[PDB]
């Protein structure tokens, strides 16, 4: 990703509480299978290994996804 | 596979419910030991590691096949 390119993290899962976990340790939560990270966002527009934990119509988290590398 | 080349995934198994699993996490089901993926199919015409789970005259899935890499 170049410095001016929006970072889009996404999944194949249908779920609630899709919690995207940043390489810095920042846990951000959405309702859709996508997280849009704006290039000016200094805490999420990072590069490294990202993971995802989700829930489906319940309060039980998914097994975390294998981390994936963002460049 | 070049961009204009049809992707054909196939097996040696005789089975029912041959479920082909895409690298994106998309589970598609056929009745024959073959899956034809058209070059314009943006969700299945991917490259990566694919696996297969099958059933034989029953409701019990096979042990998943070793993933194979599509280029």
């Amino acid at each position: 990703i170049c410095d001016g390119d929006t970072l889009l993290l996404s999944t194949t899962a249908s779920a609630d509480t899709f919690r995207w976990i940043s390489p810095n340790g920042i846990d951000t939560i959405t309702t859709v299978n996508s997280l849009m990270i704006v290039p000016t966002n200094g805490t999420y527009y990072q590069s490294g290994d990202w993971t995802l934990i989700t829930q489906v119509a319940n309060n039980c988290p998914s097994e975390p996804s294998a981390p994936s590398s963002v460049v």
